[PDB]
């Protein structure tokens, strides 16, 4: 997260770190057994880390649970990033508390202009690299489809939306991928892609979760 703030320990209780020996992506806990992330975050050997604040220090609220199954969306196209969503099933159920909690799936797509909370452990610089140990947060509005399409001509599908600030300076970034965009207490986006981070006229692009709710429900009901 570039231009954001320190969330505070366990103030984003659905945020997960995906770990393959190191943090590599975020995700969102959606029930005690399932995590939503980005398909471009796929790899084998995932351990889901719940109740994290500092990802390098055991602070006492962590639950480390290996993935039993990863399911990339059937129509994920890594060339275009269309359908950039995956589900991760945990080997055992998380113990839900005030600091480890699920986030609700949307019923309707979020409104443009709604201020959303985006979070993660990704790069905090738009030039150069600096990765935080504690969770960072950003508040950013959903942009209109016309501004999104203008920013990225020929690249925005109906399964994507833009959020952020056209002036630059505030954005998600590398390492935030797969993490949540929460608007009105619903998981409306997944950190997906963008052209660098926090660049003028290049807002963040996010997987439109509302388009996937039927698939998520069907998949969870059968796995
Ligand atoms: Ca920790």
């Amino acid at each position: 997260i570039v231009g954001g703030y320190t969330c505070g320990a366990n103030t984003v209780p659905y945020q997960v770190s995906l770990n393959s020996g190191y943090h590599f992506c975020g995700g969102s806990l959606i029930n005690s057994q399932w995590v939503v992330s980005a398909a471009h975050c796929y790899k084998s050997g995932i351990q889901v880390r719940l109740g994290e604040d500092n990802i390098n220090v055991v602070e006492g609220n962590e639950q480390f649970i290996s993935a039993s199954k990863s399911i990339v969306h059937p129509s994920y196209n890594s060339n275009t990033l269309n359908n950039d969503i995956m589900l991760i099933k945990l080997k055992s159920a998380a113990s839900l508390n005030s600091r480890v909690a699920s986030i609700s799936l949307p019923t309707s797509c979020a409104s443009a202009g709604t201020q959303c909370l985006i979070s993660g452990w990704g790069n905090t610089k738009s030039s150069g690299t600096s990765y935080p140990d504690v969770l960072k947060c950003l508040k950013a509005p959903i942009l209109s489809d016309s501004s999104c399409k203008s920013a990225y001509p020929g690249q925005i599908t109906s399964n994507m939306f833009c959020a952020g600030y056209l002036e630059g300076g505030k954005d998600s970034c590398q390492g935030d991928s797969g993490g949540p965009v929460v608007c009105s207490g619903k998981l409306q986006g997944i950190v997906s892609w963008g052209s660098g981070c926090a660049q003028k006229n290049k807002p963040g692009v996010y997987t439109k979760v509302c388009n996937y709710v039927s698939w998520i429900k069907q998949t969870i009901a059968s796995n």
